[PDB]
């Protein structure tokens, strides 16, 4: 069987700043899983896909947290590999930009930046029908090149390949330009996700607009482009048509993680094969209905200060869409 | 003059909380710490001129130690800052087994950046004592800023203290620290150790106790105290030694009475040939270090009179 999701990068510890409680006592920070790929697996497992993380984790209390959470989730850990060479990344979410949300990474160096091209196993793409990655696996030169060469094999060993950017400026070198290896990754991808702010940033390095930046996607790879706005609304666009992607309203916005898996989870149950998504995406039919399960799926997803506490089954995903309805 | 003069490492000791509820995220406490940084709030705390020397970083967690400073009374123009690294985090949790494991990050931190022109010339000359420990020594470029800090201090008049704090998991995997180490020891005048870390010099010396003592006394070191987990205080000068009749704690009610006690640098000379007084300020040094902590004194506060009641009388 060539069903598996292989979802690639980083996996690190959430360390949700708690507000402060009474007079000095010591303020809480709370442990909790992530990391961009690291979700999508986990949201994926939720569904009953099957799903594989590749990826390092450091030999250290966090990596073991990481590495149970994904078995615990169904998440097959084969593909792991371990290291004590660096620590887990740890990602601490606080509030102090006045009352907005702040972020501080102990990632420069961190164990999933050292996976290198020996550490992926012939049997993970010989079953993936999927390869996905996000952009933070590409903040230094080494491990963007190990991201690369992933897509690149991927697409090779008849998967499809599928980018979500996932761009976050902080954990990229201070005066380094991402543009050039944002634009590979791209390239290289069957299925492209970007957000309004994300397509704004791409059509400035190409001092143009939105309009040019789908263009030169389809100079490459792609077949498949999702929007997101910060509001809600997922606008699709295919090599011969465009459309939006129905939401829910479930009191809590953008399309994340759990969109994705949601999304990935469908192409893996109905696709026979990668050369499935071309007849997929020449169908606007299937394109929305698809859609719709992963806005199900985005919209029933719980999240604390970021980071997923948690994913939908099945079950419930279908029941959203069929009352809503 | 005045001043105690702590140099080194403040970081974060993460603790981990026992687990409340199953389904809930695991819960993680903030506190400040960092070895000379937590004997510079003890000495503060206890009402002694003190200043913190060493760099924190521009995060959240290098605002909390520089506000964890200033609100116990530390003295703060002395602390440096750098976005280049972050501040460094201690993750102390009941890891396997019931043990309790650790997990630091650093390298690299923030800490680790302090360089020898951030040392100001004012710190010194107002320093009555530079107090340092092993961890700003964990790399080559840190050690050599603290073994500078040491002379700096020690040209300037100021005693000079050496806590060893010997902490190995924070060392490079597959280096030897004796060098630097012993280069530590022996640029001090007082000096502090565990009576695991006396055998681990006597070990790098294929020696015994005695043979690490008088090492000790080839550099500057006229005061050696050695602590116990469970026992009495042993002091030793270079002509003599005892215990004393009773951790980080006593470091702290240490420096804060030598700064009471001594006027000048030569006064520990004096001071390290006389017993009684030795003896004396240890045993006050170790009960009013405990205050660094309404509360009651007792039965310290009757125990420390009625001593000064009979020796008047």
């Amino acid at each position: 069987l060539k069903k598996t999701i292989l979802c690639f990068g980083e996996a690190l510890i959430d360390m949700l700043a708690q507000p402060l409680v009474k007079k000095g006592m010591p303020r809480a920070f709370l442990q909790c899983a992530g990391g961009a790929p690291a979700n999508v697996a986990v949201a994926v497992a939720r569904l009953g896909g099957a799903v594989q993380f590749v990826g390092m984790l450091g030999s250290d209390m966090f990596g073991d947290f990481l590495f149970d959470s994904f078995a615990e989730a169904g998440v097959v850990t084969d593909g792991i590999v371990r290291t004590s060479t660096a620590k887990t990344a740890l990602a601490f979410v606080a509030l102090d930009a006045h009352g907005e949300r702040s972020f501080s990474f102990y990632r420069p160096p961190a164990a999933d930046l050292l996976f290198r091209v020996e550490h992926f196993q012939d049997a993970s793409f010989s079953d993936a029908l999927i390869f996905h990655a996000c952009s933070n696996s590409m903040t230094d030169a080494d491990i963007a090149e190990v991201t690369f060469e992933g897509m690149r094999r991927a697409q090779a060993a008849g998967a499809i390949v599928s980018f979500d950017l996932n761009f976050r400026p902080m954990l990229w070198p201070n005066g380094e330009n991402p543009a050039s290896r944002l634009w590979k990754g791209l390239s290289l991808a069957d299925v492209v996700k970007l957000s309004s702010e994300e397509l704004d940033y791409l059509a400035n390095t190409l001092a143009a607009d939105a309009n040019a930046v789908i263009q030169q996607l389809w100079q490459g790879r792609a077949q498949l482009l999702l929007v997101t706005d910060a509001a809600g609304p997922v606008h699709w666009y295919t090599r011969t048509a465009g459309g939006e992607v129905p939401t829910f309203r479930v009191q809590v916005n953008a399309a994340g993680d759990a969109f994705v898996g949601g999304m990935l989870y469908t192409f893996a149950q109905q696709f026979d094969d990668a050369a499935a998504l071309i007849d997929f995406c020449h169908d606007p039919e299937s394109i929305v209905s698809t859609l719709r399960f992963a806005a199900a799926v985005g919209a029933l997803a719980v999240t604390r200060q970021g980071a997923f506490t948690a994913m939908p089954m099945l079950s419930e995903v279908l029941s959203l869409i069929q009352e809503q309805s």
